């Protein structure tokens, strides 16, 4: 019942600072433009200890499955090959991606009827708000 309030189908409704976040991560111009247009659906499900998070959009479809605290390999939508670990910290899903000596953290939180996604790379944050589909 660890992630009960996260489970479901969620649609992106607002974004702030995402272009700058992608620049900080190292995403190139054309990918930033096309990725920034996308309005993905994020689909979160749980089966036993295994959490699955899918992102589906016109730009890319991604899927990760994982156990909390257990590192895994991920290919991001921008084609980074990263080592990821996802934990629950005080009811917040905290997703750290490591690659090429760099790191970024993505936090996912339930706030009112929204799922808020905060993406941080160095001093640059983007906030992406999802609502139930
Ligand atoms: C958490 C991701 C954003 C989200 O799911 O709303 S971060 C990310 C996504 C796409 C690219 Cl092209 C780069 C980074």
């Amino acid at each position: 019942h660890m992630c009960d309030a996260f489970v479901g189908t969620w649609k992106l409704v607002s974004s702030e600072n995402f272009d700058d976040y992608m620049k900080e991560v190292g995403v190139g111009f054309a990918t930033r433009k096309v990725a920034g247009m996308a309005k993905p659906n994020m689909i979160i499900s749980v089966n036993g200890d295994v959490i699955t998070i899918k992102s589906e959009s016109t730009f890319k479809n991604t899927e990760i499955s994982f156990i909390l605290g257990q590192e895994f390999d991920e290919v991001t939508a921008d084609d980074r090959k990263v080592k990821s670990t996802i934990t629950l910290d005080g009811g917040v899903l905290v997703h750290v991606q490591k690659w090429d000596g760099k790191s970024t953290t993505i936090k996912r939180k339930r706030e009112d009827d929204k799922l808020v996604v905060e993406c941080v790379m160095k001093g640059v944050t983007s906030t992406r708000v999802y609502e139930r589909a």
